[PDB]
Parts: C-alpha cells; sequence; structure tokens
C-alpha cells in the first residue's frame, strides 16, 4: 500500500465556482499555504531565542505544537475539505459576512460569499496605505481570513483552536499569564504568522508593527 | 541579516574522535534522523486513522505535538551541541553503560564510550536475529538509542520529555488512561517510530511486532 | 568581449522608490514582461490562421514586426532605461495622471506617480467585476498600463509606434483599410495581446472580448 | 485545445531520401537554424549600436523586421513543409543546379539535387582554406546555402523577401541609399549572419570578411 | 535493436530468499559494485605511478586488463546470473562454509547460506577493531567476499582468473617474479582494491595497510 | 590529496596551431573519443555473443583487454601528451605524410601536417560517396586516424600494441589462428571500433561493411 501517491497537499475547491471565482480562490489559497510555511520555517529556525516568539507565546515557552499546527496547514491530506461558492444555507444576506462554516452536521465544508471577491489584498500589498498589524483588522488580507477559516475545519483545527482572546491587548497579557493556553489561540497564531513576514521580506529588518518597538540583530540572541 | 545562511541541520562532532569512529557515529546519527523523517510523513500522511497511533498515543488525541517534535529532530539549529568520545566525567568505567549526558552544567553535550562501537547495529537488519519490537530493548539499534540521547538536550526536549512509562504494557495502558503524558512519554514515540519503518520499509504490509496483531488496509480508515 | 555575461533583460528601478512602492512596481513590470512573452508566442505559433491576428492587422499581412516588437520587449538589452519614483517636474498637479514620459531631453525614463498605486489591478482578476476588453480602458490593469510606456522610450519605441487610431471602432478600421500602419499602432498590439491572453489562459476557449463574437477551433484553420 | 502540445519546430524530410542522405541533410538543416539564433541573439542584445548591423542595414534603421525574419526561422510551425530528395519536375540536369523550388504549384515544398550531398562544408571549416565572407560565394556551406531556400516558402518568406541586389557593392550601396528595402533583402540578411557568427565564434575578436576593416570594442557603443 | 532499453547491470536474485534475507544481500552486492568502482576510477587516474599498483601487479606493468576486469564487474549484462537462498546440494552442512559455487553444470548459479547473514561486516567499519588488509583475511567484509565469488562466474571471471597465490606473501613474490600471471589472480585484485579503497577514503592519507610502509604524495610522481 | 580536481580527460593542444586550425583539430579529436566509446559500450553490452567480436578477435576470446584499451583511450590521465602544428622535425616534406610521431626521445608528441587539413572526413558522412570498411583505407576519416594515432603514445599504447597484420584478409586470418596477438594488433581494433558503429548508428541494423555478410538479431544470442 503505496501511500506517497495518493497523498494530495492542497485544498480542493467544488465546481460551482466559475472560472473567475476559481482563478483568484486559489491564489488565495496559496498565498495562505505560503505565509504558514515561511511562519514554520521561522519557528524552526529560532525558537525561543527571537522576540517574535517570546512576545506571543512567552518567554521560556516550548516551540512544538507551534511548529505542529503549521506544518498540518502546510503538508496534510485534504481529501475531504471542499470549498463551495453556492450559497446552501442562505447566511450570505447578513452584513459584511464573506463567509461562514457549515456546522456540525458537514464539518469540513465552507462556504463563500461574493464579499471576498472585492474587498481582500494580496501579499504584495503588506503594510502599504496605512496598514499596521497591531492596528488593523486581520481579515483584510486573503492569508490571515483563510487562514482564519482554517482552524474550523475537523482535519486542521480538531476541535482544539478556540478563541480565548481577541484584541491585541489581550492576546499580549494571554502570552505572559496563561501560556498554555496561549498557543491554541486563533489570533495570536496570526499575529505571529503575520508579524513574522512583514520583517523578513516585505520590509527586510524593519517590518510594520507600529506599535513603538524596534529589534535588531543583538535581540535575536 | 539573512538567516538562512547560517542555518546547521546536522548534529556537530568534536575532534576528541579519530577517523574510524567519526566514521560511524556520522552513519548512526544520519539513521536516527532517518528515522525522525520517516515518522513525521506517517503522522501527517494518516493521523489519528492509523492503528499504530491510536494505539500508541490515544483514540482520539490531537496530532500537533508528534509531529512537532519530530520535526525538532529533523530539522533544527544544532549549532550548540557537540558530541564527544573523551571520558571527562570518568562514568564510562561502570558496567552496561554505553554513554551518558554530561547534567545540568553543560546541558548541550554528551559522550560516547567504546561500547557504542562494539554493539550497535545498522537500519538494515532490523527484524533479524529473532529481533522483535515488544519484546526486545530499544536500545539495540543506533537509531532507537541516538533518539533516545535526544530527549535529554536542551535544544531538543526543553525540559518537557520525560519517562513517564518504561515496559511494553505501561506504555500501552498509558495511551488509554491518561493520554495528555502519552505525547511527551520518552518510550511511546521511540515504539511508534520503529513500529511504523517496521510496518512501511522493512518487511511492507506485515512489521515484526510480534505480539499477534495482524493490520491490513481496512483499518487505515 | 564576451556580451552575454553583462546582458540585462529587466527593467531597472531608481533608489528613490521605498521598500512597499518597489514591492508592487516590480510585479507590475514582471506582469508587462510576461502578457508581451504570451502574445510573441502565440503569434509564431499562428500567424495569419488565427481569428485575433486577422481582425486586428489584416487578412493577409506578415508577420515579422509584430514579433519583432513583443521580442524587443522580452528580450532585449535595458541598461540604459530608469522608472522613477519622484515628481521631478511639477506634473502631478494635474488631475487623472498616473505618470508620464521625461520627455525628449531624457528620452529613457519614466516617473510613476503615486495614484498608480491605488488603483491598478494585477492579472488574477482579468475579465472580473464586469471588465470586457472591448468596452473598458486598456490602462486599467498593471499590465495593459505599463506596456503602453514602453514604446514612448527610445530603445524599445525606437520612434515609430505611434498613435493612428485610437478607440475600438477605429482600430478594427485601420485594420481592413491601412495594414501597413496597423502593425505600428500603440492601441491595436495592446488589444491583442489583451486577447489572446484572455482567451488561452483566463478563461481557456471563450475570452472575455464583449462584442458578440465566439471563436471555436474550427477558426484555427 | 492546448496548441503547445503539437507545436513542430524542425523542418521535416520525405522518405524518399535513404539512410545517408537523411544523416547529411538534416544535420545541414539544424546548422541554419543554429547560423540564424545566433544572428538573432546579436540584433537583440545590440541593435544599430554594432558596426555589422549599421553597414548592412543602415545608420538609424530600427531592428524589428530583421528579428522577426530570424525568429521565424527558429521558431515556428513547419508542419507543412516538406524536403524530398526525388526529382519530379526533372531539373536536376542543368549544370551547377543543387536544387530548386517546386513553384506556385507546391509552395512549401523543395527539391536537393545529388551536388548537395558533395559540394557543402560545415561550420567547423568556416574562414579556412582561403574563403572569406565578402569574395567568396554565398553557398558554400549547408547553412547559408539553406538560409536563402527558407525564403521561397510560404510560410517563412510570406512573399516580402526578394533580390533587389546580389554582389556586395550593391548590397553595400542599398543600405545607404534605401534603408526600407535592405530588411527584406535576401543577400543582405546572409552576410549579416556570416559576418556575425564569424566575429563571435570563429575567430573571436577578428572575423573574416576580408576586405580591409577592423573593429574594436570601442566601436561597439 | 536497441540493445540500450534492456540492460541489466545489477544483480539479480531469487524468491528464495525472504524479506529480511533480500535486504542484507542487496546492500552486500551493492557495496562489492562500490569497491570495484573505486578501483577502476584510480587504476583510470595513476596506471604504473602509484605505489599500490607497482606492488601488487609489477614495477613496469601495463593497465589493460586491470581496469577491464573492474570494468566488467561495474558495468555488464548480468542477465544470467542468480543468487540463491536455498540449499539444492546439501553442502551448507559443512563447517565454517558461508556458501558455494553450484559447478559446471550451472556456472552463473552460487548458493548463499546462513553463516553469511550472522559474520559480514560493513563498508563503514573498516580498519576498525584491529583489522589490517595485510594480517586479516579477505572475506571478512560483504564486499571482499562476494567479489571472490564474482570471479567464478562464467561471464564475469570467463575461466581466466584463478587461484596460483593465496597467502600476502605469496602474492608480493609473484608481482615481481611473474607480472604476467599476477593479473589474473583472485587475492592480488582483491587486496589490491581493499587496500586503495582504505588508502583513500577511510582513513585518507594513511591507510590500514598495518605492514610497516607508509607513502607520501611524493611517491605518486 | 584530492586528485579527483586534477583530473585532465582531454588531449591538450599546443599555441603552434592558430586560430583556424584548433577548430578543427578539437572536433577531430572528440570524434575520435565518441568512436572509442561507442565501442566500449558495444563490447560491455555483448561480449563474444556479437557476431563482430568473434570475427576480428576470436570464436571464444575473453574481452577484459579490448575493453581496457577503449577505456584508456576515453577516461585517462591526457596531462604529458601535446598535439603540435609545428615541423620541427622536417618530415612533412614527404608526400602523402599527414602527421608523424616524434621517436623515442619524446614519446608523449605528434606533429601534424596540412593534409590533415584537407584530405580528412568527419563521421557524419560514414558510408557515403561509396566507402566500405572492407575495401577502403582506415585513415579517411578523423576518427581512425587519431586512433592510429593514439598507439603510438606512452601514456596510452603502453609499448604493447604493435603491427602484426595489416590488411583485411590478414586481419580476418590472426583472428583464428593466433587470438592472443589479435588483441594487441592495431587494425583489428580500428576495424571493429568503425563496423559496430556503422552497423549501430549510421545505417541501424545493416551497416556499410560491403563483404557479402548480413547479420540479423537472431546471430547475437
Amino acid at each position: 500500500y503505496d501511500w506517497r501517491a495518493d497523498w494530495v497537499k492542497g485544498f480542493p475547491i467544488d465546481s460551482s465556482c466559475n472560472a473567475t471565482q476559481y482563478n483568484q480562490l486559489s491564489t488565495g489559497l496559496q498565498e495562505a499555504q505560503l505565509l504558514a510555511e515561511h511562519a514554520r520555517d521561522h519557528t524552526l529556525r529560532f525558537g525561543s531565542k527571537s522576540p517574535f516568539f517570546r512576545k506571543y507565546f512567552g518567554n521560556e515557552t516550548a516551540s512544538a505544537e507551534v511548529v505542529g499546527h503549521f506544518d498540518n496547514v502546510v503538508g496534510a491530506d485534504k481529501s475531504s475539505i471542499l470549498f463551495l461558492c453556492d450559497d446552501l444555507d442562505d447566511k450570505c444576506k447578513n452584513d459584511g459576512w464573506a463567509g461562514y462554516w457549515r456546522g456540525s452536521n458537514h464539518s469540513d465544508q465552507t462556504i463563500i460569499c461574493d464579499l471576498s471577491f472585492v474587498t481582500r489584498r494580496y501579499l504584495t500589498q503588506l503594510c502599504s496605505s496605512g496598514y499596521t498589524v497591531s492596528k488593523s483588522k486581520t481579515n483584510i488580507f486573503w492569508a490571515g481570513d483563510l487562514l482564519h477559516r482554517f482552524w474550523h475545519l475537523k482535519s486542521i483545527g480538531q476541535l482544539v483552536i478556540e478563541h480565548y482572546a481577541d484584541t491585541y491587548e489581550e492576546v499580549l497579557e494571554l502570552a505572559q499569564e496563561n501560556s498554555t493556553y496561549a498557543v491554541r489561540n486563533s489570533n495570536s497564531l496570526i499575529y505571529y504568522a503575520l508579524d513574522v513576514y512583514a520583517y523578513d521580506v516585505t520590509i527586510p529588518g524593519e517590518g510594520c508593527n507600529g506599535d513603538g518597538t524596534s529589534y535588531k540583530k543583538s535581540d535575536f540572541s
């Protein structure tokens, strides 16, 4: 039983979406996977010696679950997940809703409404038009929004990631008070992934955190 | 700061070892890393749909920490770690000792005595001469012994992997009674790695467990 | 004189642009080059046997200058061209402008204004939100807008590409009446490139021309 | 319709040529394409900056039709072209005839007589035995002889390349007098290709023109 | 007739051996082939300019048969050769027998008994535990044991390689007395291969000959 | 001592030859080496099962020296060999002399006269214009003549290849009478190498021996 020839590592898309919607959903999913892979590599290279790990997860925490989450996002068997473009539950009629989760009856199914195709931006436009990681909402780009949607599925989240703190300040206090629960928090992982990507690639050596802190090479050891 | 050029992903060896000791220690270390890589790939492919995972870690456990442990073993920064072939602390004099951990003063160093160079075996002789995973000792091969030595180091173990169960029966009971401490038990990880390697590579489809269980393709779904 | 070692086939950018402007200008330039490359490949493969070539350049025209223009764009030498983000001529105050050519004194420099970073789009959103090649303006996307700035330059334009017909109807009339000037007209080449890219990649077999004409495999022979 | 899968870029040979005829003619046919590829690369790299372009096509002529002419030979569909070794029109009897074009009835077919397999030379022997580019006939080698046959075919010539000047002096006068017809003149292109190959590959930095001119690196700018 | 497709360059193994025996026999065979390849490369690089060649084959001998033998071992047609794990002649009952050749009736077949799977070593342990090329037996390792079996087969030995001198002293005397017969001698070839591998790879610059001699770079000229 | 980075496997040419003699001598040497490589591959694949081996070397001869000679020609250290275009011994004044060996004073030097650049053919014209391996001279092509010159050097011939039979009939009789001496005969090796190449590459399945024998696939077993 060669299981290396049956391994699917990309997110499937249903046939409800036409060519135009498929073209942009594929790019968004690929960008989300690229962000997750970079976060995994940064964690593996540094650990708790980097100042970004120490401020989102704890001063002396172990980096095993953190790398495992992004490893599951990057490489795993996505043979049951399906993304649909059809409103099968009558919920896109709400205000400001760009998608939703089908629930417990269909735990590996997600629906995308038409607001996503007009409001979401791409990774080449990061830290532009006044965007900052700590003062803007995390769902402005395709990568952050789709990462947030990934934690709901049964094959990725596995019913352990939840919402314990949502605002930036609450995330910062969770990092220092309850270090066990701030590795399974939805917002901490997305903040970390968005913060370490703008420091290595977008603006090397500076980033766009926008909260009044600057990190040098001497802080990484 | 281009940190992708300073990344060292192999285990450094000291100069106390002459040519014929280096020749064998390097091969042993490479085999241990290969075993870790295969275990991580199997876990990512299957998760809790595998009978081996289900029997060593729990019926409905989440696979995020096992993947992280094996990924830390495979790829991370091995710059502070050193393997020595010199008896600085004078402990190789004991009977049946093939090495030891230098302690809390030097938490990233370990000593290899001369017994390792006359007793340890290679991965091509697995499941031969009457060897079985569940009835023989785990340190007979280079890969298992070196995996056991890896968990002691501060840059890999991170002071979370301990000895909660040592025998096969205790390992099987702890997987069903206390599934939170099983993902950080030393022997459970090595048993899982050896079992899945013997099932996938050495004797494809049968394995060499030796306790009256046979698994088919229908048990993986 | 090994001239293959100092051959530059990419458009250089000045140091007056910061990181965020560089990140988007580079992507726009690469997209324009990719569009030109696809147009050249389609022309070489088919010639006057394709209906797009026939409708934009003439029924029995020869395809040599058309191939040469796109080949000059893709792979000429670009060591004296510069793109600047600095307003050195006080021309940004005019309403609606997104950039301009520096003139005949400096016949190889172009200035990109801050309006280009708010409105231009990317190739993955082609034929969406009601965009049609026939009825919309050519400078909505990065590639179509940047390709028209290349014909102004001395190295690429060579003072032979001019404005002989601007609207869609005039472009369609020039192709049939004056076939000699059609291959040197600025808008005809951009229309041809956009049409063939939309037909071959974005929506395979349909395109998004939006003027009531549909082409099948039998028109290509 | 995937038109990149059935793209033919070599010249087909009929079954009337036996083993040795095929062996020699295929090599002769590929050498001409190599010559055309080098000429195209030189034109793209320099343009009117090189002193070889200026003396054959004009002091300030634009280089797009030349690039297109050579790129048509290098890469284009050749599925309708056939080379035959059979004398069907009863013409391989005139003195000094090495082949002929089948005419307007079959405008994509060529016949090769038996003098070609006795009197044609290869590119490794260029500029030897007293051969000079300007003082010798242009059909002494396989590449130069096949290039002028390529211009007669409907698919590569397209009824635009003719004979407006045949000797070296007339070729040199046409460049300065009538620059519009120099770029579609049969002999100027072959002279240019031979010159730039001999200058760059055969005798690097000198060439074998043999007319009393020497060009240095200072002339190329 | 394409004879390059049905070309077998590895040694086939029969179905009498189960998985455990197959796993070790294949590794031994590939190690023997690697040793032969290194010996051929050393001979090609140096010839009679190396001190090992002059002492195993003669001071002024020609290296043609020597390189031919190892080239035959490395790459040839091993299509009629078979290795079996069954005892079809009842000869493994003798003491100290690790295998035998099936004889003249079956000239391309050989039997492997069970001692081979308990007493043979690997190339990573060369020159260790007191092993010495000059003083130990040549059949301790898999490679040196299988090389001696290769000379018995009809298609690798071809009825010319025999036993003329067995001990080290006899080999050293035959080298200088009869240089014609010491190029088709089993032990001479095996000793030469083991020595040039141990000098070049295992302990670079020193080797493990263990007979009171040592060579430097000044002896290779 | 890394001797793999100091390995020269091509034939050096002096600076006496100008730009146009180097171009042809280099190609001739490459073609000779390619012919030797093909002969080695044919010998390795078949041995004494092919009818070409059996008629030139013997009905049941062993193929070790034959493969070693061609292996020495293909890959060895050509660091003391030199080819010169300057007449130092005043011997080209003879008639029909295309080169000569410098003698025992300089055992690794060869001189090429000017007939070689006027009367030598290439491998793409084999079996053409009435050439047959059996009835024509062996020094008509670059490959055969240079192969003949290689056996004189002390680093390749090694003072064992001589002239024992020169005509085709004597060569045919030597194989049946004295098989020991027809493996170090100069003309037998050249006749074998030309014949197997003509049969395999030039005219697949037939060849151009021109003697009255035709070999089928059933003769190779």
